[PDB]
């Protein structure tokens, strides 16, 4: 019954639970000190959920900012030597959703894409929304419908679990025209 | 004068026209003898258009056959060390859908999942429908849809090039369940 550990109580973390469920409550924590949601370890930034945004606009360069439930995301030069990752940033609901495109490549011999979408939010917060990606050709559709992450999770751990949109140079060569990429990126409510 | 013979003109096609153009004509004649429609290149069968179906019962038993043009085909040990091949046959609409799932690691390490439609008829006949596949699970669904192969054309061309569903042991580890993979089949007409 006695009630002690969670280490975010500094962060306005009003709870006290027993050393039982300790560790566990830490990793969801809502107090917990939210990373840079932008791809890569390059920006070792860390702050409260609300220095989100603003860290996103001052302390970074310009992203594509489209308004809406329903766009279609660009990403040019798929192909282009360099380019690993496309971020855009989706307002609608009253919220503000990350659409990472990321390049990454493997040693066996390919260059895998992965698509995901983020809420700048909690986790409970995310679990109110369902995103769509489309990838549309001739003839031809590739499609992805799943949750949003908070990025309080981040995207590393479900781009390492392959839950999200994954396609590959080829596949993307098969709805790319003149080296630019379309993806119809759809988010609702529950 | 002097016209160049087509090659299959013994089948049933008077048609004889000199090289140059009309030699490209073989590749998509109507006559031309339809080799097996099955996964790899182990068979040797080769007919007509009408022989195709009471081969496929006849030879490969390991066929599963279904009624309708909304299937549900389930793939069972999706995971195991021997699986490379799933092969289930669609009626509706007056003609037969093969659907073929192949486990194939083109890059090393690296195990990857195709899944087709092809249809049991000529290519016209083809571009008269429209497949769909579907992967569901629990809050997530991966979608693929496109213009049925006609098996003239094979699999191989698609695989190779991507243009079908691809997806791997990771994601398939998302949406199996005791090890079996159910795949969502529908076919429309165009
Ligand atoms: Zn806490
Ligand atoms: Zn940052
Ligand atoms: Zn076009
Ligand atoms: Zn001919
Ligand atoms: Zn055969
Ligand atoms: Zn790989």
């Amino acid at each position: 019954s006695v009630l002690f550990p969670c280490k975010y109580a500094s962060s306005g973390c009003e709870i006290t639970l027993p050393h039982t469920e300790k560790a566990e409550h830490e990793e969801l924590c809502e107090f917990r000190p939210y990373s840079c949601p932008c791809p890569g370890a390059s920006c070792k930034w860390q702050g409260s959920l609300d220095a989100v945004m603003p860290h996103l606009m001052h302390q970074h360069k310009s992203i594509t900012t489209l308004q809406g439930e329903d766009i279609v995301f660009l990403a040019t030069d798929i192909n282009l030597p360099g380019a690993v990752d496309w971020v855009m940033m989706q307002s609608c609901f009253g919220f503000h959703f990350m659409l990472v495109l990321e390049k990454q490549e493997k040693y066996d011999g390919h260059q895998q894409f992965f698509a995901i979408v983020q809420l700048i939010g909690t986790r409970k917060q995310a679990e109110n929304f369902a995103y769509r990606l489309e990838l549309n050709g001739h003839r031809r559709r590739l499609t992805w419908e799943a949750t949003p992450r908070s990025i309080h999770e981040g995207i590393a751990t479900a781009i390492m679990n392959s839950d999200c949109l994954v396609f590959d140079t080829s596949i993307a060569q098969l709805f790319a025209e003149n080296g630019n990429l379309g993806i119809n990126v759809t988010i609702s409510m529950c």
